[PDB]
């Protein structure tokens, strides 16, 4: 039976590019589509709504982009004011002292990532084709059903599960 099979190509599960040891732009290229399969927003025991794993995520894998428009740091106060006056919930992520991502109007599911003192995700800024993106990566293998969390690293109380909880977000 294995006779015709002696020369056949052996097959196995394909590894996702988001999870492979490739240069960042190759990894980032299919992040949008892959992220939709990997994570979803559900109610969270930590706070309100959270981001959850729908399909196992590899350690070190690109999980999702913190999507939004890159804006100058000095446009930030005015936009917050404007969102306030309109009854819009503001979501922003600082890139550095000069730039932030504004996810308020053109954001995605990454806005719903809760804080935890014992996180399973971390963030990086990457430049792809001249454009800055904030990308969330998994610190460890993450399994279907687990909540994805990040350390905000900012008083106001902390609701994370952590045994080493810091008790306050800030
Ligand atoms: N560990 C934590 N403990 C208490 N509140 C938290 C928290 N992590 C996130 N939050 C809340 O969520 C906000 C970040 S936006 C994250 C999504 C949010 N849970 C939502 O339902 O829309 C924080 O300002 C804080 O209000
Ligand atoms: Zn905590």
């Amino acid at each position: 039976p294995n006779d015709e099979e002696e020369e056949e190509v052996q097959l196995k599960s394909a590894r996702r590019a988001t999870s492979m040891d490739l240069p960042m732009p190759m990894r980032f290229r299919h992040l949008k589509k892959t992220s939709k399969e990997a994570v979803g927003v559900y109610r969270s025991p930590i706070h309100g709504r959270g981001l959850f794993c729908k399909r196992n995520i590899d350690a070190g894998e690109m999980v999702i982009e913190y999507a939004g428009n890159v804006i100058r740091s000095i446009q930030t106060d005015k936009r917050e004011k404007y969102y306030d006056s309109k009854g819009i919930g503001c979501y922003m992520f600082r890139i550095d002292d000069s730039e932030v991502v504004d996810a308020t109007m053109h954001g995605n599911a990454a806005r719903f990532i809760n804080h935890s003192c014992e996180p399973n995700c971390y963030s990086r800024v990457i430049n792809i084709d001249g454009q800055k993106h904030i990308v969330i990566f998994a610190m460890r293998k993450i399994y279907r059903g687990e909540e994805l969390t990040y350390d905000y690293k900012f008083k106001l109380p902390c609701n994370c599960g952590a045994k080493k909880c810091r008790k306050f977000l800030n």
